[PDB]
């Protein structure tokens, strides 16, 4: 597993019942969010760990054809069949780094 | 893995930074919460799955010596080194079933 980017973001999931974003993994705060590339089968995953306690708060696949929505310059989101994920980036530079790597993955899948 | 109880509860985790309970796994709603016994090493785990979509929202160890707090007749809680867990039970009967199995586990560990 090779890291292809690192970006600072608060990782959020959407609680559709209450129509609001909640912190991924249950605790508010910033994470270091990677995209990891597994070269053996050319797969990519988003993996984020809390800066403070290292808890993995997101570990999700990036499937071919994913629609990655850059809602704002610092909040991007996507979904799977079960959850909606959001990254509230610490800076525009972090958002650009992460989006670049994401868009690359989606181009080579 | 043998189930020793099933109880209906909304599984919550405490957000230490934002001082609020958040739904475990990111989505509000009730789960079926088991305690499972692994006889090979006499271990016990709390495992809860959303009723609707089957998401595993809790899968945590029950260590010897755990302090299980029956805060109210329908809200019980405990913690590990990283998180605080809460079960908002659907009824007093559900709370009693779960608490009795938890207390059993803690007696035989
Ligand atoms: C003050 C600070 O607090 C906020 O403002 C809150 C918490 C802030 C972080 C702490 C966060 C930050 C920024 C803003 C940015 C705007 N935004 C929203 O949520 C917008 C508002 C409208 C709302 C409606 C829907 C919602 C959520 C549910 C998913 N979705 C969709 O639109 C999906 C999108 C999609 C499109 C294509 C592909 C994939 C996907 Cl996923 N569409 C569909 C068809 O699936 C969404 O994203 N929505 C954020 C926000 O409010 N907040
Ligand atoms: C009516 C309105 O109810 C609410 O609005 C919310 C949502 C309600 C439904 C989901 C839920 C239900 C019932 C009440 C019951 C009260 N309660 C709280 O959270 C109390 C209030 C004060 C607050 C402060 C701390 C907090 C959380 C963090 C853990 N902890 C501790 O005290 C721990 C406990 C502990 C003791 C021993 C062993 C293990 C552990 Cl874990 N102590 C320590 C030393 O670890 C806690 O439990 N707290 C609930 C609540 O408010 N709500």
């Amino acid at each position: 597993e090779q890291s292809i980017c690192q970006a600072r973001a608060a990782v959020m999931v959407y609680d559709d019942a209450n129509k609001k974003w909640v912190p991924a993994g249950g605790s508010t705060g910033f994470s270091r969010v990677h995209i990891y590339h597994h070269t053996g089968n050319n797969t990519f995953r988003v993996v984020g760990r809390k800066i403070q306690d290292h808890q993995v708060v997101i570990n999700c696949a990036i499937p071919k054809g994913l629609k990655y929505n850059q809602a704002t310059q610092t909040f991007h989101q996507w979904r799977d069949a079960r959850q909606v994920y959001g990254l509230n980036f610490g800076s525009k530079e972090d958002a650009n780094v992460f989006a670049s790597a994401m868009m690359h993955a989606l181009e080579v899948l």
